[PDB]
C-alpha cells in the first residue's frame, strides 16, 4: 500500500504513497547515470512524447482548487493537436512556471526546499544567440542578487528539439572563482575548476591569475559553437571574510561570492527537455564555510586557520579540526550578516527542511530526498535531518544532471 | 565486468570485483529487512545448507598461503557426510575463528574495521543454561575490559537448530545505562532504553532509580525463557566525564562505561546462524559525546552545557550547538584519556578506515561499505570518509539484525 517512515528523534511516523509515481546498492554515488539525461540527436518517439505530455498537462490543471475542467479538456486536446502537427509542445507560459517549481519541489538533494513555491522565472524561449543568452543570464545576476537581498529566481532557455540545437552553459554555477596551476607547483584559487579555468583559456581568455578571479561565462546556443563573455564586476557581489573576535581573520584576504546558482541542469518536463535553465538560491554559510574553504581539494584553509588560533595542529585527537572549521563557519555567517546579504546557517535550514517535509507529505503523502546529500557537512547529528528516515525517488518534473557538455559536442572549428 | 568508485578528495579511483559475490529507493532506512535474519521453526533445509556449508568451506580453505589441497577436500568430504547424517554441521574452532574475522570485516556499518584480524574468539557453543551463559559473558565483560586496555572479542553461543531452542541475549549491548519515567513526567537516564528497562522490572528487577543504573543481563538460553542477572559492578569499569578546562565540567556529574559491547546480532556463516554471539570493540568519541550525550532522545546535554558556556542559546545561528557539543566531544576523549581507557577520536578513525579500505580492494578487489553510517555525526566532510564513494552489500559471512526477541518468543509462563 505506501511505506512507513521513522523520524528516531521524534519518534514519528509518515507514509510514503508518492514514491509510487517515480520512474526506474548505489549509496554515495555522485553522478549515477539514474539521476542523467544526456545528449540525443533525433527527436523525442511521438509515442514517448504524448503520454509524459498529458501526465503533465493533468498534473498542471490537476493541481488548482477550484478546477476548471473545460479548460483542461480543452488543453489537452490542443496539446495532442500540436504535437500531431509539430512533433514537439510548447508549454504555456503557467505551464512552465508550475513545472519550474515542480522540478525544484521533486529535487532529492535540496535542503532549501520550502521556499519551493516562491520562485522567479524568466521565459527566455525567445533567444537564439550566445549573445542574448549573455545578457539574459545578466539579467537573472542582476535580478537574483538585488543588493544582498537574495532572490531566488531560473531562466529557462530553448527547449531541446531535435538534439543537435541544444542549449548550454558549460559553467557549472554562473558566478564562480577560476584556478590556475603555478610555477612552484602550488595551485592557486578554487583547485576545482582547474579543468574549466583552462578551457576558458583555450577559449581565448585572459587568465588575471589570482585567487578570486571570476570565471568567463562560457555559453552555447542553438547546438552552436561556445562563446565566452566576462561578467561584468558590476554584477558579481562578494562578501569579504571577517571573524567577529579574530582580527587577524580578515588578515586571511578572504572572500566569497554571493550568489549560488547552479548553471548546468536540465529540465524535464511533460517529455521536454530543456538542457539550460540556470537558477539560483541563497547560500547556507556551511557551503561555503566547510566545502569551498575547508575541503582539500578546495581552498584548504583548515590547517592556517588553525595555527592561527594557536592549536595542536600536530594532535588530530585534539580536535583542533573541529574547533577551527566552526569559527570559519562564524566568518562567512557573521560577514554575510554584517554586509547585509542574505544567507541561512545549517542548523536552522534543517529545522525549516523538516517543517518542509511533513507538508508534503500531508499535502501529497512524500518528498524525495537523499539523506547523502541533505545532511550537513559538520555537527550531522545534531541537526534534525540526521535523524529523519528518508527515500530517494527521481519524480517528475525533475532536474538532472548533464553529460560534460564538452565532453560531447561536434565542434564546428 | 566491475564498478569504478571515486574518492571525491584524493581524485583516486577504485575497482569493486568483490560486490559480485553478494545475495539480493531504500536510502536511510535503520532496520532494513535486507539487513535482518529473522525466527524460524524448521531446519535449515538440506538444499539450502549444502551448497553455502561448500561455498564456505572453500572460503576457509581458500585463504591459506600455503595452500593444504588434501585437508580441504578432505574437510568438503566429512562436512557433507556430516550433513547427510545429521542435518546440520559442526564448524572447527579455527573455522569459526575464520568465520567470526570475517563477518566482522563483512561488516558495512563498521568504521574500526581495520582491526578485523585482531579478535579474540569466545568458544561458548557448550553452553546449556542461562547461568552458564551469564557465567561466559561476564568472562567476556572481563576479558574485554582488561583494566581500560580494552580488547575486542566476541563470544559464540549454540548455533541455531531447529528453531526453537534459539540461544538469545535480550539486551542491545552488554552494559548499558537505565531510563525510567519519572513522577514529575520528566525522563531520567537513558530515555532510548524506557521499554527494554521496564521489561527488567517485570521481569523482577530492582530498580535503583538513578542516572547511570547499568541494566540487567537479560538471557535466554536453548528456547528458554529469559533469566535475568545484574552485571557484577566490579566488572563494569566507567570514566567519569571531566572537561580539561571547565571546572565546572565534573558539575555536570556525567560518567559513561567504557565497553562498547554490540549483544543481540545474528551471526551467519556456512549457512548456520547463531542467534547469539555478543562481541565488542572499543568505543569512538562521538558515539559518546554526541549521540549518547547530545541526541534529544538520549542524555541530551547540549543546552545545558549551553549555558554554562556562556552562549546565546536563543540564537540558532550563533552556532552555539557547534561550538558546545565539540567541548564535550573533548570532555569525553580528555577523561578516557587521563583514566587510562583506551579510546579513539573520529578523524584518527577515519584516517585508519581509509587505510583499511585500500588494503580491502587490492586484496579482494571491494570493500562492503554504508556511507551513511560510517561518516561521524560531527564534522562530516572534514573527514576523508566523507568524499569516499563507496558500495554497500550483504556478503557472508555476516552479522544480521535480528527482530526483537520478545516480539516474537513462545512464552513458558
Ligand atoms: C532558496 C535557497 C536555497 C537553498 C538554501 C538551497 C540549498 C541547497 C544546498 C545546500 C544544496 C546542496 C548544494 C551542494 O552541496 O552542492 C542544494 C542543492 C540543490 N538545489 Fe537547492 N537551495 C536553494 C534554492 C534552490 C532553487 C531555487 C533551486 C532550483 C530551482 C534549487 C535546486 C537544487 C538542486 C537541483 C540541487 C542539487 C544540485 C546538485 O545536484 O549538485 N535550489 N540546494
Ligand atoms: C575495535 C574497535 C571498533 C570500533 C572503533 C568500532 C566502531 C564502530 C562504530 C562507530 C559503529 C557504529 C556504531 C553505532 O553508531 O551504533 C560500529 C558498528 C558496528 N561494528 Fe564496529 N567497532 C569496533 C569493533 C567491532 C568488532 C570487534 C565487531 C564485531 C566483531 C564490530 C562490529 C560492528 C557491527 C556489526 C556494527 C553495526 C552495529 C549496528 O548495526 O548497530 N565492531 N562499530
Ligand atoms: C535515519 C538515519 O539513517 C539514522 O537516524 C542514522 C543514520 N546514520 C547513523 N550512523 C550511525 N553511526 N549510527 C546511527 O544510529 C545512525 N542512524
Ligand atoms: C562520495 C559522497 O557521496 C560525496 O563526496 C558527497 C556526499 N554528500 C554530499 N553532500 C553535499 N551537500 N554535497 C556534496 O558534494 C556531497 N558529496
Ligand atoms: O540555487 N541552487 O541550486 C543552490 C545550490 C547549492 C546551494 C548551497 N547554498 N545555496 C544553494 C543554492
Ligand atoms: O563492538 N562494537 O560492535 C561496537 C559498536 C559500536 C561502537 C562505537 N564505538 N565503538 C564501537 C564498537
Amino acid at each position: 500500500q505506501y511505506v512507513r517512515i521513522k523520524n528516531w528523534g521524534s519518534g514519528e511516523i509518515l507514509h510514503d504513497t508518492l514514491h509510487h509515481k517515480a520512474t526506474s546498492c548505489l549509496g554515495s554515488i555522485m553522478n549515477p547515470k539514474s539521476l542523467t539525461r544526456g545528449p540525443r540527436d533525433k527527436p523525442t518517439p511521438l509515442e514517448e512524447l504524448l503520454p509524459h505530455a498529458i501526465e503533465f498537462i493533468n498534473q498542471y490543471y490537476g493541481s488548482f482548487k477550484e478546477a476548471k475542467i473545460e479548460e483542461h479538456l480543452a488543453r489537452l486536446e490542443a496539446v495532442t493537436k500540436e504535437i500531431e502537427t509539430t512533433g514537439t509542445y510548447q508549454l504555456t507560459l503557467d505551464e512552465l512556471i508550475f513545472a519550474t517549481k515542480m522540478a525544484w519541489r521533486n529535487a532529492p538533494r535540496c535542503i532549501g526546499r520550502i521556499q519551493w513555491s516562491n520562485l522567479q522565472v524568466f521565459d527566455a524561449r525567445n533567444c537564439s544567440t550566445a549573445q542574448e543568452m549573455f545578457q539574459h543570464i545578466c539579467r537573472h545576476i542582476l535580478y537574483a542578487t538585488n543588493n544582498g537581498n537574495i532572490r531566488s529566481a531560473i531562466t529557462v532557455f530553448p527547449q531541446r528539439s531535435d538534439g543537435k540545437h541544444d542549449f548550454r552553459l558549460w559553467n557549472s554555477q554562473l558566478i564562480r572563482y577560476a584556478g590556475y596551476q603555478m610555477p612552484d607547483g602550488t595551485i592557486r584559487g578554487d583547485a576545482a575548476t582547474l579543468e574549466f579555468t583552462q578551457l576558458c583559456i583555450d577559449l581565448g581568455w585572459k587568465p588575471r591569475y589570482g585567487r578570486f578571479d571570476v570565471l568567463p561565462l562560457v555559453l552555447q546556443a542553438d547546438g552552436q559553437d561556445p562563446e565566452v563573455f566576462e561578467i561584468p564586476p558590476d554584477l558579481v557581489l562578494e562578501v569579504t571574510m571577517e571573524h567577529p573576535k579574530y582580527e587577524w581573520f580578515q588578515e586571511l584576504g578572504l572572500k566569497w561570492y554571493a550568489l549560488p546558482a547552479v548553471a548546468n541542469m536540465l529540465l524535464e518536463v511533460g517529455g521536454l527537455e530543456f538542457p539550460a535553465c540556470p537558477f539560483n538560491g541563497w547560500y547556507m554559510g556551511t557551503e561555503i564555510g566547510v566545502r569551498d574553504f575547508c575541503d582539500t581539494q578546495r581552498y584548504n584553509i583548515l590547517e592556517e586557520v588553525g595555527r592561527r588560533m594557536g592549536l595542536e595542529t600536530h594532535t588530530l585527537a585534539s580536535l583542533w579540526k573541529d574547533r577551527a572549521v566552526t569559527e570559519i563557519n562564524v566568518a562567512v555567517l557573521h560577514s554575510f550578516q554584517k554586509q547585509n546579504v542574505t544567507i541561512m546557517d545549517h542548523h536552522t535550514a534543517s529545522e525549516s527542511f523538516m517543517k518542509h517535509m511533513q507538508n508534503e507529505y500531508r499535502a501529497r503523502g512524500g518528498c524525495p530526498a537523499d539523506w547523502i546529500w541533505l545532511v550537513p557537512p559538520v555537527s550531522g547529528s545534531i541537526t534534525p535531518v540526521f535523524h529523519q528516515e528518508m527515500l530517494n525517488y527521481v519524480l517528475s518534473p525533475f532536474y538532472y544532471y548533464q553529460i560534460e557538455p564538452w565532453k560531447t559536442h561536434i565542434w564546428q572549428n
